[PDB]
């Protein structure tokens, strides 16, 4: 259908669960986006189900590094399960177009960064990497 022609950095839902009544995906805005229960402190913008997690299992930064991209770095715990890219994720790292994210036991979540994803073409041609 037609959610938002905008692309912007947005989770998807790709769990095992396609029964799942909750959203299929979540787009995130510019800011700090903490990734949590719905009772923690504060209010996060993204709630996870079970009980497998965290208050303040892990946060979503997306800002525009001074290049003028947007970039999306993962603010994980200590005392909380997250693995990213299939490996885990305890340090402020940024995440890539298709990495698997986990929060939890089976919360898995697909990063969708379209708006740079765009431009992946304009980027360098002539020389090759790998």
């Amino acid at each position: 259908g037609s959610s938002g022609s905008s692309g912007t950095p947005h989770l998807v839902n790709l769990n095992e669960d396609p029964l799942m009544s909750e959203c299929l995906l979540y787009y995130i805005k510019d800011g700090i986006t903490r990734v949590g229960q719905a009772d923690a402190e504060r209010r996060q913008d993204i709630v996870l189900s079970g009980a497998h997690i965290k208050e303040e299992h892990c946060i979503f930064r997306s800002e525009r590094s001074n290049s003028g991209e947007v970039i999306v770095t993962l603010e994980p715990c200590e005392r909380s399960e997250t693995y990213v890219n299939g490996k885990r994720v305890s340090q402020p790292v940024q995440l890539r177009s298709g990495n698997r994210i986990i929060m939890g036991k089976n919360h898995v979540f697909r990063f969708n960064h379209p708006e740079q994803a765009r431009a992946e073409r304009e980027k360098t041609s002539g020389p090759s990497s790998g």
